[PDB]
């Protein structure tokens, strides 16, 4: 079952889509997908779509939201930071509480790139209430990739114009100073559920070696790392794709269930 | 305002947005935007949501749904075909007729790139029924594109496996068949009312001498171009974004008001 959910909090009101099995009633457990920078929430080549219907065959629903700023949710690209999307992600996991059908002790997270970082801090705040996560190419090292562009790059031009056109996209001064006082790693620390990372070997948005960063920093052997090799930042391939989706899937069958 | 639609045609369910304007109430012009290969109603960096939210400040409503195949409509992108969303077309033509804020006389088209050829076909096929059509980077030599790529490499594949992987879709074998039986120049031929065309100088996709093809073999003097100087094929640039979204809703504005 697939139909399209609105939250609204604050002044800001977020739009996105919530997955249920149609053959299984009662109460049944949820993940939460998180999107990446500039991503929305059918993510690159659909990506979040499939793993979306690949859930709700095995008895597992979840929710697709589009951050405020990004895609069809209101505001644009340059009222948003890392914070305001941190602030988007636990109105989300209330929303999600909230539902009649939604199982409160078998919630997960996925989150990707971006979206990855989000899903390890959110699952640290509510260590608790998450009992399983799913990290996708997670940029946990986002900070230093966006201080490092804006002082190789870009940085001239932020205080001057006041922000940067990353690609159609208003890219503010203000998110580059709140990414600033953030740090990942360290703030994703203290999950101590079931934790699962999938990651490309060639990949050139995140590159493989955080993962490595991740697994030795972050958790401990609570962790496990699915490698696909050659794949690309947001496995661009029918082989890729299905690799990560599948254990995705296998995963949370387990550690959810 | 923007809320969530739905239609569902022949056992598919495809999913939407409608935009209507606060201002103005009663009966209201309307746009209907469609999608490129590999796309989804929200476009690349968000053009469609920015293009129907400026479009709504006109008092300008639009709706925005995805094909079937794509986004969040159902299917797998091998069920997909061009004529399958020429189908996809016509059902939600009928749909934004069918809605009591519509009003019948001052509906619009507009497509980008093989949305922009979807558009062009839809125009000439309900003629009298469209006031006003627009095409951002029109495909009309999309046939010519696929043929010539599978020649080159799908064919070999796609004779074996019955698809090709285009970067994590599956494109149909039956895709390239039936879109060979397709001429987008002779089909879109035949529209008698105003039309704007959007195309980059820079073009990769859609090469910028197709843009004069069109004006000549395909209109006459309803026909208008606009020249995008430099910019690249969805104008992935904030000055590039503003010239498009900005003229296209002034000629909107303009032959549907």
């Amino acid at each position: 079952l697939q139909k399209a959910v609105e939250i609204t909090y604050n002044g800001k009101t977020l739009r996105g889509l919530l997955h249920l099995p149609d053959d299984v009633k009662g109460k049944v457990p949820l993940v939460i997908l998180f999107h990446g920078f500039t991503g929305n929430k059918v993510e690159s080549h659909f990506i979040f779509v499939k793993l979306s219907r690949a859930l709700e065959k095995v008895g597992i629903g979840s929710v697709r939201f589009d951050f405020y700023g990004s895609g069809e949710s209101d505001g644009d690209f340059s009222e948003l930071t890392f914070s305001s999307e941190l602030e988007d992600a636990r109105q989300i996991l209330k929303f999600v509480k909230e539902q009649p059908t939604t199982d409160p002790e078998r919630i997960g997270l996925l989150g990707l790139s971006l979206g990855g970082a989000i899903a390890g801090i959110v699952a640290r705040e509510y260590k608790d209430e998450i009992k399983a996560l799913v990290l996708w190419a997670p940029a946990f090292n986002l900070p230093e990739l966006i201080l490092n562009e804006s002082v190789k790059q870009y940085g001239a031009i932020l205080e001057q114009l006041g922000f940067v056109d990353i690609g159609g996209h208003k890219l503010s001064k203000d998110f580059v100073e709140d990414i600033s006082k953030l740090n990942i790693f360290e703030l994703s620390k203290g999950y101590d559920k079931k934790v699962l990372i999938v990651h490309g070997t060639n990949d050139e948005a995140v590159e493989y070696k955080v993962s490595d960063r991740i697994l030795k920093e972050v958790y401990g052997d609570n962790a496990t790392r699915v490698t696909i090799e050659n794949a690309d930042h947001t496995f661009k391939s029918l082989e890729w794709e299905k690799k990560a989706i599948e254990e995705s899937v296998e995963f949370f069958k387990k550690e959810l269930l």
